[PDB]
């Protein structure tokens, strides 16, 4: 990403492209985070069921 | 840690370990969302300045 000072000099169509790209990037990041925690929970969950 | 360690702990200890992950996850998700909202603003402002 860039700062406002650089962004303001981009075309409106380039800006809309940049704005739109944030959404799947964000969705990818949160998905990875959720999977990261699922993976953390799994061995604890199994350990509880193994008793 | 690994299942081979966790399997030897009490049910109460394991439940505590599960519950401990919750606010950590909550925090990191909120940080992720704030970072997205942040990234949007200078682009939105750049659009409105033109």
């Amino acid at each position: 990403g860039s700062d406002f000072d650089f962004l303001k000099n981009l075309s409106l169509e380039e800006l809309q492209m940049r704005l739109k790209a944030l959404d799947p990037m964000m969705e990818r990041e949160i998905e990875e985070l959720r999977q990261r925690y699922t993976a953390k929970r799994q061995p604890i969950l199994d350990a509880m069921d193994a008793k």
